[PDB]
RNA sequence: AUGGCCGGCAUGGUCCCAGCCUCCUCGCUGGCGCCGGCUGGGCAACACCAUUGCACUCCGGUGGUGAAUGGGAC
């Protein structure tokens, strides 16, 4: 259990009726001021739906996004934040 | 008539205006009598069900047409 630190934020426990473009943009709306955004990975399969990964540029930002908008609400419910498990490719291809 | 198709019945005719209808050429050279049955596509929108799920491969399922009226000129 827990995750290490990462550039990416994994967040869940959002409304997933909401299109994809949308939630892309809506979520980068009140993420930027954490820091530079690589991008915004939105799903709407099975078992993707109600999760976004969030991807920071600086993992200080991802830092601070994550002790901030915890529990924040967003369409109505409380987002969920915690750490990516792994990084995203778009790291990987860099760092 | 409809995504494509057949049958029973009914029904004077053509145009004009408005109102309303719909998953499958959204609107003035689409439709808006009654009844029965046959089959295709698609989750794109809308809705419902299920889902709290860690990705970088688009990708769960089901539903709707089982619809909607009047006035006016000839």
């Amino acid at each position: 259990p827990e995750t290490r630190p990462n550039h990416t934020i994994y967040i869940n426990n959002l409304n997933e009726k909401i299109k994809k473009d949308e939630l892309k943009k809506s979520l980068h709306a009140i993420f930027s001021r954490f820091g530079q955004i690589l991008d915004i990975l939105v799903s709407r399969s099975l078992k993707m739906r109600g999760q976004a990964f969030v991807i920071f540029k600086e993992v200080s930002s991802a830092t601070n996004a994550l002790r901030s908008m915890q529990g924040f609400p967003f369409y109505d419910k409380p987002m969920r934040i915690q750490y990516a498990k792994t990084d995203s490719d778009i790291i990987a291809k860099m760092k």
